[PDB]
């Protein structure tokens, strides 16, 4: 029980997991599976110690009893005496990013349309969308309101997977891990790009790095800011830049979760590993770097400064907040979660 | 599956479900369709899984297997003291309603005049009335017996909706839908009050509400209760105040049908819906009070003061009551419906 074992989600993951796994010593080992969802499991059968989640899986972990240790932390405008670890939490701006290209495509328009999602149940790509547009229209019937989507973790059949493509080979179409070429933030976007999808539901800092050659990607080098407008709830057409006013809601920065018996271990274990591995840490670039995986945002987001502390012990309730937490409680009124069903009388 | 799917009946009564859903936190959802009829379809294959219905299309779809859950409950005047939920329901009053200004017009002179109905299949507007016309007649020649009608839901090329007029630009005429002027409770009255009809069957209450400027709508602020006479079984005429001795049957109340898999799930979460939006519910009207409309009757009765509990889990004979059945029987062996034909194996 000294060791942390960390759960990584696909074989890239895995592959940069292992690795942090040689140089750490051993004070970390690898568990992996296809699916959060999965991984997740593993956590609560104990075959795993944690991982780094968005706030959506978040909300699925905190249902079964796990709790949240780390958040991530990114470069700030404010307060910039206090050291990143102690440095307080900002967290990302939801949008809607349409091609300018595009015309009369507004938020009361995206009916019938085709959509791009970071993967369903997370917070920027599924929750905040879906959560609006299931709530405006007072329909559950998401599964019919973008003609065809990309959602990785949906029902591989269904029209949610329709427009995903899988590998290089194109086999495991639609699964929630980086082989499926538009999951994450990333694939969402190149989605958009490469005109799969007429929108795509990411976090503005998807935006900035993937246009005006701040990526080397075949897809993002030749991309251009002004070819891409945001999609307002006011129904107006915005710039990438006015996003603090054509953000769909702010999101909770993805945390690290564990049992709650274990969390102050990975806390101590992880706070060490980033003074080693992390972004100004001995050993990165020299042996290995845990906040870089080559735009594949494998483990944790590349965007990421360091982790931080949470004020006092928070329950994965007060972390997302009692407002973002009441909007993933009605979207899930409209369907079945196996996980979700199991911990609520297992971990009742 | 936790949220209830509300099924309304046309595009009035689907606002104020997208509303109910709102501020519900999707506890209740939207299904819309333009007929009570279509909407009972939606409950048979899980698309919706309830709706208020009036009696008579709780013959159709307790026929078709669905089940009633909860009885409309009105102000009382008996036992004034009991908890609206746990009070017994106390019927109420069908009655045939012609403008005093018409002279000679008797039950037994009605015969090739001009008629209003609430709609087809319907208690007041149409099971009861039409029901004992063919029983003094001996004939099932109803679609001949006046000149011309409205009764939305008939044969929209026949004489039943020679006088139903429409939406504002008169299309969708003869719709059993709101968005017909004289569809309903309401739109019977209008059509008698506009002289477009020579008698009206509606229930007692519709007189009340409509004149001495208890409603403030443009055709029905100007009634005056003096103006109307209610036509009797005995061939005499009398004023609305005479309706306990001036009335043609005793309607049992409009009620939620849902499929027996969902009933007690739908009860559960109307119980508290009424509780927050019924008529002493917290949010009434500081968010969304749901028997209110604009006397427009809409989803349900604006003359409610809760829905109530049955005793036991009853069947649509047992609600409806043995005698209101076999009336409903003899009239329906002179003209079929589709989803009477189509359900008639489940009930045999
Ligand atoms: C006129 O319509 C009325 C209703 O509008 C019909 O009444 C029912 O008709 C049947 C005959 O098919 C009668 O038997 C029903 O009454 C009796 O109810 C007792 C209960 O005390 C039963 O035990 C009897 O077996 C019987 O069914 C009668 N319903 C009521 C409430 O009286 C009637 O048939 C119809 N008549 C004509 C000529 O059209
Ligand atoms: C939506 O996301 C983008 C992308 O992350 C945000 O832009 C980023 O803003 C930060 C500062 O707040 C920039 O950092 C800067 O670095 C220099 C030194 O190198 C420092 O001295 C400055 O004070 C500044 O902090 C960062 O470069 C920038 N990233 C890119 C690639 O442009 C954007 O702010 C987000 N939008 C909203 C409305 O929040
Ligand atoms: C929509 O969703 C559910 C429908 O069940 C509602 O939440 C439930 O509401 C009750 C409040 O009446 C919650 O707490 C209760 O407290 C009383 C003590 O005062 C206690 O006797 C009850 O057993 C219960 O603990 C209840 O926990 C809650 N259920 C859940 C799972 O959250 C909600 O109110 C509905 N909202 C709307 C706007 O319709
Ligand atoms: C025929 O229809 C009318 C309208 O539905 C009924 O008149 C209603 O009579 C009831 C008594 O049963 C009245 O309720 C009372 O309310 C007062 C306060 O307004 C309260 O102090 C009393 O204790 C009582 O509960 C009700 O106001 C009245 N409604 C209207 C709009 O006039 C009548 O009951 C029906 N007639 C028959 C023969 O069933
Ligand atoms: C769903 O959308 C509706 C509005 O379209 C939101 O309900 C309104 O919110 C305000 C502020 O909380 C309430 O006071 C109003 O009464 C509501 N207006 C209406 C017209 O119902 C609701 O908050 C939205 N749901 C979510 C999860 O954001
Ligand atoms: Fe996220
Ligand atoms: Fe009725």
């Amino acid at each position: 029980y000294t060791r942390v074992v960390w759960c990584a989600v696909g074989p890239e993951e895995q592959k940069k997991c292992q690795q942090w796994s040689q140089q750490s010593g051993q004070n970390v080992t690898c568990a992996t599976a296809s699916t959060t969802d999965d991984c997740i499991v593993l956590v609560l059968k104990g075959e795993a110690d944690a991982l780094n989640l968005d706030g959506g899986y978040i909300y699925t972990a905190g249902k079964c009893g796990l709790v949240p240790v780390l958040a991530e932390n990114r470069k700030s405008s404010k307060h910039s005496s206090l050291d990143c670890v102690l440095r307080p939490t900002e967290g990302y701006l939801a949008v809607a990013v349409v091609k300018k290209a595009n015309e009369g495509l507004t938020w009361n328009s995206l009916k019938d349309k085709k959509s791009c999602h970071t993967a369903v149940d997370r917070t920027a790509g599924w929750n905040i969308p879906m959560g609006l547009i299931v709530n405006q229209t007072g329909s559950c019937a998401f599964d019919e309101f973008f003609s065809q989507s990309c959602a990785p973790g949906a029902d591989p059949k269904s029209r949610l997977c329709a427009l995903c493509a899988g590998d290089d080979q194109g086999l495991d179409k639609c699964v929630p891990n980086s082989k499926e070429k538009y999951y994450g933030y990333t694939g969402a976007f190149r989605c958009l790009a490469e005109d799969v999808g007429d929108v795509a539901f990411v976090k503005n800092d998807t935006v900035w790095e993937n246009t005006n050659g701040e990526s080397t990607a075949d897809w993002a080098k030749n991309l251009k800011r002004e070819d891409f407008r945001l999609l307002c709830l006011d129904g107006t057409r915005k710039p990438v830049t006015e996003a603090q006013s054509c953000h769909l809601a702010v999101a909770p920065n993805h945390a690290v979760v564990s049992r709650s018996d274990r969390a102050a271990h990975v806390e101590q274990v992880l706070l060490h590993q980033q003074a080693l591995f992390g972004k100004n840490g001995k050993n990165c670039p020299d042996k290995f770097c845990l906040f870089k995986s080559e735009t594949k945002n494998l483990l944790f987001n590349d965007n990421t400064e360091c982790l931080a502390k949470l004020g006092g012990r928070p329950t994965y309730e007060e972390y997302l907040g009692t407002e973002y937490v009441t909007a993933i409680a009605n979207l899930k009124k409209c369907s079945t979660s196996p996980l979700l069903e199991a911990c609520a009388f297992l971990t009742r």
